């Protein structure tokens, strides 16, 4: 049976270099990849790297032996190196949850303040810092015990449990991992919070219109370009190009940059508040409406034009009232939710909870955050069981098992696997992957 954990602790340490010599390998040859976020996620692979190649292997000899076979040098080299991947993660994870809380409180919302140079030195700072703390602290030999089981198993070669004193273990946990950490959880619920916050018209219609740049069709067939601009009713592509060179003000042939859509929303949208306060039904109703409300009105008026959207007589009448649930009950009794439900239904909810519930999440670059948000979780979930209970070993020393100690290490070593998978999410990172495993 002991075979089965060296075929389990072998698979173990292919998937952490696999996986992570990987998302170094698609950053490094990939510019569209290229950004300051993965920069510090090569610092992140690196980091679960050097685990996999230098550390877990001697911790699966070290249980499989019952014994160190690597002499004192590497024995104090081996728990320095481990040491200082653990450390250089979380602040790492601390630096990538700053960033964002950056990015998103400025007004060029999702991208860093940082340039790739500044990241370059953030990341080195980190590691030398990190590297300082693991190392010194272990070849000045200031992490020791001095009971007699810990002096024993020092001047013994062949032993290499990691003993040390109460004032270390509590020193090197809090600055290693619990400072970055809490740091990290209060940072980044609080770039979760921004995202939902400062969601407005303009990315909700981005999330249900989409962006397509070259010529397409609707739900009803007519002719659309860009984040739905309809060009024209007629069923001739010529008359859609016709047009599109006219709005525009050039020969486009059915095709536009991002920049040329961008500006053809930002009048659609002005168009339909500037409809919105011309029509007399929907004037009153849009001024009663918080922010939230006023931009789920918007949303119809841009796919229906002000005169279909005052048809809704009965639901507009509650909504001014402020009658919220009754007037979901209407909207959901119409040919538009008939029409097209998936984004029906989120606006309708807009309507009803005035939060932006509905459209968590949807938008690519809060899915981008949404990813980051599950790697800082799950290595909180893997990392923590083992750093609560090793400060419970220094309260009442007598409660944890070396067993309990070792396998609570072990969830943690097995966390340097799970970031390339998780980033399997990320459609950059997917196409990515294929063209490098060639499929
Ligand atoms: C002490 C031993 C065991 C581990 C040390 C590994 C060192 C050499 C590695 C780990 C992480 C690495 C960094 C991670 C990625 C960044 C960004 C990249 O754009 C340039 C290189 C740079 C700046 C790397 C420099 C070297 C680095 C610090
Ligand atoms: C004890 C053993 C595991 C140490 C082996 C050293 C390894 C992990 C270090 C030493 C130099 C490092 C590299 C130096 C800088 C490059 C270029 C950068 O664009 C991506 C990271 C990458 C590719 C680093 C990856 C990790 C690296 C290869
Ligand atoms: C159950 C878990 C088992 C996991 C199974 C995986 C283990 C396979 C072997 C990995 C060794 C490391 C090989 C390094 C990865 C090679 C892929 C790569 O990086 O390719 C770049 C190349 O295409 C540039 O052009
Ligand atoms: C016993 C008291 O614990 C610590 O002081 C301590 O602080 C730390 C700060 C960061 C990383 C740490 O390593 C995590 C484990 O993979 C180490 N692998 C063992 C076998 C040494 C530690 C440790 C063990």
């Amino acid at each position: 049976w002991v075979v089965g954990m060296g075929i389990v602790m072998s698979l173990i340490v292919l998937a952490i270099v696999f996986g992570n010599v990987l998302v170094i390998t698609a950053i490094a040859k990939f510019e569209r990849l290229q950004t300051v976020t993965n920069y510090f996620i090569t610092s992140l692979a690196c980091a679960d790297l050097v685990m996999g190649l230098a550390v877990v292997p001697f911790g699966a000899a070290h249980i499989l032996m019952k014994m160190w076979t690597f002499g004192n040098f590497w024995c104090e080299f081996w728990t320095s190196i481990d040491v200082l991947c653990v450390t250089a993660s979380i602040w790492t994870l601390c630096v990538i949850a700053v960033d964002r809380y950056f990015a998103i409180t400025s007004p060029f919302k999702y991208q860093s303040l940082l340039t790739k140079n500044k990241a370059r030195v953030i990341i080195l700072m980190v590691w030398i810092v990190s590297g300082l703390t693991s190392f010194l602290p272990i070849q000045m030999h200031w992490y020791r015990a001095t009971h007699q089981e810990a002096i024993n198993c020092y001047a013994e070669e062949t032993c290499c449990d990691f003993f040390t004193n109460q004032a270390y273990a509590i020193a090197s946990s809090i600055v290693s991992f619990y400072v970055p950490l809490v740091i990290m959880v209060f940072v980044y619920s609080r770039v979760f919070q921004e995202a939902k916050r400062q969601l407005n018209i303009f990315e909700m219609l981005r999330i249900d219109e989409g962006l397509r740049l070259k010529i397409y069709k609707d739900t009803e067939g007519y002719y659309t370009i860009g984040i739905g601009h309809l060009l024209t009713k007629s069923p001739s592509l010529n008359a859609a190009k016709s047009e599109l060179d006219k709005a525009i003000g050039r020969n486009t042939n059915g095709v536009i940059t991002k920049d040329e859509a961008e500006k053809l929303f930002n009048q659609d949208v002005d168009a339909a508040v500037r409809g919105i306060l011309r029509n007399a039904k929907l004037k009153p109703v849009y001024d009663s409406l918080d922010a939230v409300r006023r931009a789920a009105l918007i949303n119809m008026v841009f796919q229906m034009g002000e005169t279909g959207v005052a048809g809704f007589t009965n639901s507009l009448r509650m909504l001014q009232q402020k009658r919220w649930d009754e007037a979901a009950v209407n909207l959901a009794k119409s040919r538009w939710y008939n029409q097209t439900p998936n984004r029906a239904k989120r606006v309708i909810t807009t309507f009803r909870t005035g939060t932006w519930d509905a459209y968590k999440f949807c938008l690519k670059e809060h899915k981008a955050l949404k990813t980051l948000g599950i790697i800082m979780g799950t290595f909180t979930l893997c990392w923590l069981p083992f750093f609560i209970v090793n400060i419970v070993h220094v309260i009442q020393d007598n409660l944890i098992r070396k067993e309990v100690y070792i396998l609570l290490n072990w969830i943690g070593y097995v966390n340097s696997g799970f970031n390339p998978l998780i980033y399997c999410r990320s459609p950059d990172f997917r196409i990515a992957f294929q063209e490098l495993l060639c499929l």
